[PDB]
């Protein structure tokens, strides 16, 4: 029976809400949205740990507004967790992330997520029509907006294919669509929702080379005129970006464009060198 000290005063309800495993970020009292101008990124200082060393070790850079920047280096580098802490997905331990020179910490996670697009490796399908899977990116948008951003996405036509058009049940419940088809969504849902600022994580899969050609060309689309940052898998992303970071154990060894870097004669160029093999 009958606990005592502390343990009188605990609320089970607090335990419970205590027991859950995403143990996420709070809007701090009184933020007010994003005011988001051209998106310009700024890391400064960055130090970041998922658990007891360091993920991200003194991680600073700028993203100008409309660049692309590429984080490349090995698996485990921290690239994925840069997209992450950008979409403040954790809170950051030391330094300060900044949009137009505002700490993202400080603004609503909601104004700040609304102005980014994120294209995850692979597209979530819902159990939906091809319209609402599209409008997943921006709710509250007309089918006029949404057949705009399929039109935009390349993957209007194979929709009118499709026996309901726009109506067609997708997902696992629904008609199937190709590789190709699965990751214009994606693109379709960015373009809907129309961010400042994209956050690319390239699929380490490849469909054929003109899928793969097509693919690559409509998100080339998507970003061209936003601020992006991309987790590189592609040759054609890294050597096209406005700035690569070669990331090693958190740490930024090296950036630069693609020429410079390949001049560097350092550990991009060790990786070029070896892609091309002489
Ligand atoms: N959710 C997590 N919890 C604990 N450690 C993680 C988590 N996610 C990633 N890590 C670790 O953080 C390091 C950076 O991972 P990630 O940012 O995905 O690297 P990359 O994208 O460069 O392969 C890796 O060692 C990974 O094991």
């Amino acid at each position: 029976l009958v606990p005592r000290g502390s343990h009188m005063f605990i609320d089970m309800e607090n335990m419970f809400d205590l027991l859950k495993e995403e143990t996420e970020v709070k809007d701090l009292p009184g933020a007010g949205p994003l005011r988001f101008q051209k998106g310009r990124i700024e890391f400064e200082n960055v130090h970041f740990s998922y658990a007891d060393r360091e993920t991200l070790q003194d991680v600073s850079f700028t993203v100008m507004p409309g660049q692309t920047l590429a984080l490349v280096g090995p698996s485990g580098a921290g690239k994925s967790t840069i997209l992450r802490l950008l979409f403040r997905f954790y809170d950051i331990s030391s330094g300060c992330i900044r949009i137009d020179g505002q700490d993202i910490s400080q603004v609503t996670q909601a104004s700040l997520r609304s102005h980014i697009g994120v294209v995850p490796q692979d597209t979530v399908l819902f159990n939906d029509t091809i319209a609402d899977n599209i409008r997943y990116g921006r709710v509250t948008a007309g089918n006029d907006e949404v057949e705009a951003a399929a039109q935009a996405a390349g993957i209007h036509d194979a929709i009118m294919a499709f026996p309901e058009g726009y109506r067609t049940q997708v997902g696992e419940r629904g008609l199937k669509l190709s590789g190709g088809e699965k990751q214009r969504v994606a693109i379709a849902r960015t373009i809907l929702k129309a961010p400042g600022i994209i956050l690319l994580d390239e699929a380490t899969s490849a469909l054929d080379t003109s899928n793969e050609r097509a693919i690559q060309a409509s998100l080339a689309k998507v970003c061209a005129n936003r601020t992006t940052i991309v987790v590189a898998h592609r040759l054609s992303t890294v050597v096209n970006a406005d700035q690569i970071l070669v990331i090693k154990d958190g740490c930024i060894v090296e950036r630069g464009r693609h020429e410079a870097l390949l001049s560097r004669g350092g550990v991009y160029a060790d990786m070029w060198q070896l892609q091309q093999g002489q």
